[PDB]
């Protein structure tokens, strides 16, 4: 079963993406952005618990 | 019957608030704060997902 699919159109700006991240609650999670983007993503979850 | 209760307790820095707020803040939030603590508070949640 493959859970909501998230888009993060905005620069991680307005929080909206900390939305997206913090509705989806799973153990397994992909990811897919450029190398630069990913790397503030990861401190992101890290600051959300992901 | 009284759901699961984190109590946080800390500046406005350090990521905090959203490291919790993830799944058990889905009801209402309790704040604790004075008049412009609580201003504070509140302006982080509005830049926040809350």
């Amino acid at each position: 079963d493959m859970q909501n699919v998230i888009t993060l159109d905005t620069s991680f700006e307005d929080a909206k993406t900390q939305v997206q991240l913090k509705k989806i609650h799973s153990s397994v999670i992909l990811l897919y952005c450029s190398k630069d983007e990913a790397v503030l993503i990861l401190s992101e979850a890290r600051s959300l618990g992901l």
